């Protein structure tokens, strides 16, 4: 049909018991009734066997045909099943050499299994058909493979292959292979030795030579040149030979002795593959009936096989794999002599069938893992981001999901890697179980995805990876890096184990291409990132780094900010001008080889080590303009672009990284792309157009969520007019005078500086009276501990409305600090509410000057009484309130409210029933606004009155002794007012922490209350919550706040909303939003 | 002042360290004690045996040098059992240093730690 379409709706696993087992070697493994009552199956009879086996899968999708969790055929004895496993190590045939040859699963130790009643019966296992009528020859013997393999040392460079024994120090290893009762006491004598060697010296007269019980076998002549041996990257000459020797006398053991003439090489020993001839008869130990040597017949011709000695007890299985294990219907031709008639090699002349005969009384239990909870990933609806995590690493995984969940909007799945096997290698470590279960989504996505539009979907693999994935290197036995999962590295292997890269864009391969597309040419369909960390605490630096680089919105403005004009100009070859705007350069960071050659192999074992994981070095270039264009670095980007191949151009000019001048173009969203695809589409074009220089074809790593945006605006704010005057240029220019009311007027454009009539919403604005600069604070001792002046004085602080990119306020410059030279600061922030759009600005054109002492003695209008409340802010004079109501008046006066103390009757009071009883001095009430020039705030609780009418007068002073008096009543009325409270945040500006001072109207009384803070953009920051008791007595609550956002992340500067609730029984009731500046952070 | 006795947990090391070296050339004889007075102005009938329970489990990193043992914070009883050797008398006055940490969730509150 072209491809496997297939994917089941939901998994096997979603219901049942299951339970993983393993196994280290293949062969016919049992279990009894009893051992499945006792790992939880109730029935027995339900139970079935599940999945594939060690054996790695094909890197060629379309041979994979299986799904899910395929059923194992198993035979069934009385109170016991048999089923056929399949270890790590597998063979297969190379017709050029007319031998087999064996494979070690790179990725697994063991080949994982699974145990479920959720079939409901097992596959019952069936008889072999392919069994021919008529057989063209009659066979004596078989050939048995042993393989002598020590996986100890890994040089990262050379492949995927780890080498064994060296002849360094010892110039001769022997290796003695057992040979079992029915190996032929004389017959030809297959051996396969590979060994991998580099001299420490030019020519000499350098021989690997091997013998076996005394016969030499061969004797290999090995030499290199003076330039071979002075280069780094030539890592050693790997070689392999094959040769059948007629032996004799082999019988007990095979000794076979390797000898390296020369000391001091670098020359290690890969492995050896021995095949001897056997009779086919039962030696008391089962037996893996293969046949290729001597063939007497042509592929997919039939051979009767007549075994001897055999137990009856004893079935043969013709077993290539676990599933297609098929029980061979023998006949008896004689005392415990059977018969049967199959092909050894199939019709396609590539394939040597195994016939396994086994004793299945002597079978034994595989290794029972245990029990795993239900699954069902193939029932999960297309995410936009994978998270692919290990155990330890799950919680703050799932932290970086949550966030992304909540503030990105978006469908991310979390899942262990041990899931991933699960469902799509039958348990079994395997770097193609990724990209099956990647591929499942794209599959199902590009069904009904429409022409043109690319996958939409991306992949992040939470963790750390291993060169050696098994971990069974020398360099690796240590608890620490044993103990630790790690995820899997994929290594691109070329032709013949020549050279070899490792790579993560292998699991981003999901089309359907053909097999003649080598894993460098095929298409990087999903985009992949990864943080290689490998504890919780690297975990929780890696997501706190991308968490706050997405809310930091001033550190975006700072790139913005670049108009004053490691600034370097790329020479390359209005509408010319727009499209270097939307550029952007990304250099990789080239991962060295600083160990002396051994070193690095014992020492950098996994992808953080090579790669340093600290996002490192200038990642990203911005292409600024106001031939050679002018490029900037800026605004730490958590990604990291990694290699460690070098790549060079036309003549060997190094490449530093690539260019994309389309960069920075928004998408159909209006947002940015995320690096991630930013990078996938590059990455896209570089096999896309590898016909004109063909020389490269880099791969390099995106360390970082691939989700993660560039933190750069898509929208500017810019003031237009400041008292009249065209701020756009100027520094310090426009001159604001103390108590002069200044109107200020702008617009929205976009990154581009185009006016966005579309924006409308609301705009944040801070103005401060200068710039912070560090202080030190001096003295006759040459130490000078020094601060930063962080308190340039905020003059004003407020929001205005944005109708159609357009918006307008003014404010009041308060009677405060000028002696400060230079320039001021208005910091602005615009969100249209329906595009949830961000907007940034930054403006210097003000310049606050001296107030001269003139019309001092002017000020004869007293404060101004901007509202005065009881409980709530729905109070007209005369309303229903309860006996402690909350006492709440905002207060206006230019040159100030007295709170001095003393002086006549000079203090705030408020006197209720015009009684000296109940006069109350509010000076230590008021509350000076930080952010509204002549603004003031009381706030306090009026002691219990009883129940009747009343009356009371507010009377304020300002500082030049003018007075006011704003009378009012209200009905004390008992247990008849909601439950309410306000709060006033102390300091404002916030540097390092901040204090939120409550009071309710309810004193005495426990009551739910929780101070909320939010952000210009409306989302809530964090929510503090505070219980009041009995034991306050009508004492306001104190809240101390370490600035830390609900995702546990100190906040930025900038404008926020306070506020707090009272969370009663019937109901909620919130106070009045209050302005929050944040300067320190 | 508390007229008693207290333990103290070396920070650094877990054992007590010592070498054994012919390098001497002969070992220091331990020595007879002389402090023991001529006469005795009591004759006592018993003494102290301490004892302490203490696992080292929580490291709050702010706090002090002091590692934490076992939470109450899902478990809200603790039971610790001492044995209490041969020699030890039937009837006595049983000495006791409690030592625990505590952070409140909620103010106020009728919260207490309490020992039998
Ligand atoms: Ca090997
Ligand atoms: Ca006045
Ligand atoms: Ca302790």
């Amino acid at each position: 049909q072209r491809a496997m379409g297939k994917t089941a709706d939901r998994s096997l696993m979603a219901s049942g018991h299951w339970v993983k087992i393993r196994v280290d070697a293949s062969g016919v493994y049992r279990l009894t009734d009893e051992q499945l009552r006792a790992n939880g199956f109730s029935d027995p009879s339900k139970v079935g066997v599940f999945g594939y086996g060690g054996g790695v899968l094909p890197e060629d999708l379309s041979r994979i045909t299986t799904d899910d969790l395929p059923p194992v055929p198993v035979l069934r004895q009385g109170n016991a099943l048999y089923f056929y496993a399949v270890g790590p190590v597998t063979w297969f045939y190379n017709p050029a050499k007319t031998t087999m040859e064996h494979t070690v699963n790179t990725y697994s130790t063991h080949g994982y299994y699974f145990l479920s009643d959720a079939a409901g019966a097992p596959l019952q296992m069936s008889q072999y058909t392919g069994g021919g009528a008529s057989a063209e020859a009659l066979i004596d013997y078989y050939d048995e493979l042993m393989l002598h393999e020590q996986e100890l040392y890994s040089p990262k460079e050379s492949g995927r292959d780890l080498y064994g024994e060296s002849f360094s120090a010892v110039n001769t290893r022997t290796v003695k292979f057992p040979l079992r009762g029915n190996t032929r006491s004389s017959g030809e004598l297959g051996t396969v030795f590979s060994y991998i060697a580099k001299a420490r010296s030019a020519g000499g007269g350098r021989e690997m030579s091997l013998s076996a019980n005394g016969i030499l076998i061969f004797s290999d002549p090995f030499s290199m040149t003076s330039n071979e041996v002075s280069n780094s990257y030539l890592a050693g000459k790997k070689r392999r030979l094959y040769r059948s020797t007629p032996m004799n006398s082999l019988v007990n053991e095979l000794r076979l002795d390797a000898n390296y003439s020369m000391t001091g090489d670098a020359v290690n020993l890969d492995f050896i593959e021995v095949a001897t001839q056997n009779d086919l008869r039962y030696d008391g130990a089962p037996m893996h009936i293969r046949r290729f040597s001597n063939l007497p017949v042509l592929g997919g011709e039939s051979c009767r096989f007549v075994i001897s000695e055999v137990p009856e007890s004893l079935v043969v299985l013709q077993a290539n794999s676990s599933l297609t294990a098929s029980l061979v219907p023998v006949k008896t031709v004689g005392d415990k002599t059977i018969e049967f008639v199959a092909p050894p090699k199939g019709q396609d002349r590539r394939t040597i069938n195994t016939f396994y005969a086994v004793d299945l009384s002597q079978a034994s239990a595989p290794e029972i893992l245990g029990a795993v909870p239900n699954q069902n990933l193939h029932g999960e609806e297309i995410p936009d981001l994978i998270i692919v995590s290990t155990q330890a690493l799950l919680p703050e995984a799932d932290r970086l999901a949550t966030y992304r969940r909540e503030k990105n909007g978006l469908k991310v799945l979390v899942v262990l890697q041990e899931q991933v096997f699960n469902e799509f290698s039958g348990g079994t470590p395997d770097a193609t179980a990724y990209r099956l279960f990647a591929k499942m989504f794209y599959d199902r996505w590009k069904a009904n995805a429409p022409v043109g539009e690319t996958f939409p979907m991306q992949m992040l693999l939470f963790g750390d990876g291993a060169h050696d994935n098994r971990k069974v290197s020398v360099a690796w036995q240590k608890p620490y890096l044993q103990q630790t999962e790690f995820l899997l590295t994929f290594q691109a292997v070329n032709s013949t184990n020549v050279n070899s890269y490792v790579t993560d864009d292998y699991f981003g391969l999901l089309d359907d291409q053909p097999a003649s597309v080598n894993i460098g040419w095929r298409n990087y369909n999903m985009a992949v990132g990864r943080f290689p960390v490998r504890t919780p605490a690297e975990a929780r630096i890696a997501v706190d780094k991308t968490i706050r680089y997405e809310e930091d919105r001033e550190s975006g403005a700072w790139r913005i900010r670049a108009c004053f004009a490691m600034p370097v100009r790329a020479f390359q070859d209005k509408k010319k001008m727009l499209e270097t705007l939307q550029s952007g350069i990304i250099l990789l960071n080239y991962a060295g080889h600083g160990g002396p050659a051994g070193w690095s192999d014992e020492h950098l074992l996994t992808l953080n080590d090579i790669h340093n994981f600290n996002y490192k070095h200038m990642p990203i270039w911005i292409t600024a303009t106001c031939e050679e264009v002018f490029l900037h670095e800026k605004s730490g980007t958590p990604i990291m672009f990694s290699t460690t191949r070098v790549v060079y151009n036309t003549q060997n000019e190094k490449i530093n990284g690539f260019m994309l001048r389309r960069m920075f173009e928004k998408a159909k969203d209006g947002r940015y792309r995320t690096m991630g695809e930013i990078i996938r589409s590059a990455k896209q074009g570089m096999l896309s157009t590898v016909f004109p220089d063909s020389i490269n074809q880099l791969s390099f790593f995106l360390m970082g969520d691939p989700s993660v945006r560039m933190n750069l605006p898509t929208h500017k704010v810019q003031l237009t007019a400041i008292n009249g005057q065209d701020p756009e240029g100027q520094y310090g220019t426009i001159m604001l005078k103390s108590l002069e009311r200044v109107a200020l007027k702008g617009k929205v454009t976009d990154e581009k500086g185009t006016f966005d009539e579309t924006f409308s919403g609301k705009v944040f604005l801070t103005v401060f009276d200068g710039r912070k600069k560090m202080t030190a604070l001096e003295e006759e001792g040459n130490d000078l501990s020094l601060v930063y002046y962080d308190y340039p004085n905020v003059m004003y602080a407020g929001i205005a409305e944005v109708k159609d990119g357009l918006f307008e306020t003014s404010f009041i410059v308060p009677k405060d600090v000028n002696y400060s030279e230079h320039e001021g600061r208005i910091n602005l922030y615009a969100y249209n509410e329906s595009t949830k759009a961000e907007a940034m600005g930054v403006d210097f054109s003000i310049r606050v000057q001296p107030g001269i002492p003139d019309e001092v003695t002017e000020d004869n209008t007293p404060p101004e009484i901007i509202s005065c409340f009881l409980n709530d802010s729905t109070f007209r004079s005369g309303d229903e309130v309860n006996p402690t109501p909350l006492f709440m008046a905002e207060v206006f006066d230019l040159n100030g409210i007295n709170i001095t103390g003393s002086g006549v009757g000079h203090d705030i009071t408020l006197c209720i029933d015009g009684r000296a009883d109940l006069t109350y001095n509010l000076n230590a009430y008021f509350t000076s606004s930080a952010t509204d020039a002549g603004v003031g705030t009381i706030l306090f609780m009026i002691p219990a009155l009883a129940e009747g009418d009343h009356t009371a007068r507010l009377t304020v002073w300002d500082i030049f002794n003018n007075a006011v008096h704003h009378d009012f009543s209200f009905r004390v009325v008992d247990g008849i007012a909601p439950d309410v409270a306000d709060v006033i945040l102390f300091p404002n500006p916030v540097r390092e922490s901040a204090t939120f001072r409550i009071f309710h109207n309810r004193p005495g009384s426990d009551l739910n209350v929780v101070v909320e803070i939010y952000d210009f953009t409306g989302r809530l920051v964090n929510s503090l919550p505070v219980k009041t008791y009995s034991s306050s007595y009508g004492e306001p609550i104190e809240i101390k706040w370490d600035l830390t956002s609900k995702y546990g992340v100190k906040i930025g500067n900038g404008f926020y909303l306070y506020r707090c609730v009272v969370n009663s029984p019937g109901g909620q009731t919130a106070s009045m939003a209050k302005k929050m500046i944040v300067v320190a952070q």
